[PDB]
């Protein structure tokens, strides 16, 4: 096609069965494990492939440039956000923005409305462009153990708005 595409990809069961999507995961993993390179990547490998996480890849030419990798708590009501990133030569075009937005049209359209993920401190404004917020409206007791969590890390919250905003 020559345009970037939106592909919710994971692995359902086994990563073997589609080899594009694997090519696609291991991009992804890759790309994560390139833009937060303080992660451990066997830790970044395990959840990009782990059944109970989705990632929603931005594509480019057969290439993987960014994703989101997250995790849907329907009977809680919020997604977690695990991992977020765009690969560095394309950063800085809209992408990033551009991720979280379809992501959250996803979200919209499966009725979940909360995200939740922790924030490195130099990385919380990009959260907060988002109208993510430190300000945590979802009970404690909804998160706790649900979640996963980091040392030193500030967790944060996106409320979602489905009303479609028209001025
Ligand atoms: C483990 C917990 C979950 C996490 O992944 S926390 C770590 C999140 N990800 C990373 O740190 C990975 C490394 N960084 C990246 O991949 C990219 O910088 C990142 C965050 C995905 C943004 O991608 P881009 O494609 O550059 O996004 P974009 O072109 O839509 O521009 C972002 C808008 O937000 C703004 N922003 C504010 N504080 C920021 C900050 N500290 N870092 C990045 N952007 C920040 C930025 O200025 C831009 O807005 P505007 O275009 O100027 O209006």
């Amino acid at each position: 096609s020559g345009i970037i595409e939106f592909h919710v990809i994971g692995n359902s069961l086994t990563p073997k069965a589609n080899r594009r999507v694997l090519l696609w995961l291991v991009g992804l993993q890759n790309v994560f494990s390139h833009q937060l390179p303080r992660m451990p990547k066997e830790y970044i490998a395990r959840l990009v492939f782990d059944p109970k996480h989705k990632t929603l890849a931005l594509i480019k030419d057969g290439r993987v440039i960014g994703g989101i990798c997250f995790r849907m708590f329907p009977t809680q009501g919020f997604t977690e956000i695990v991992f977020c990133a765009v690969t560095s030569n394309e950063q800085v075009k809209g992408y990033g923005t551009h991720l979280m937005n379809h992501l959250k049209e996803y979200h919209i359209k499966h009725n979940i409305l909360y995200f939740l993920t922790y924030a490195d401190e130099y990385a919380i404004g990009y959260f907060k462009k988002q109208g993510f917020s430190k300000d945590i409206k979802v009970p404690k007791s909804r998160y706790l153990g649900y979640i996963k969590d980091y040392e030193g890390a500030t967790l944060m919250e996106c409320e979602l708005n489905p009303r479609i905003p028209y001025t």
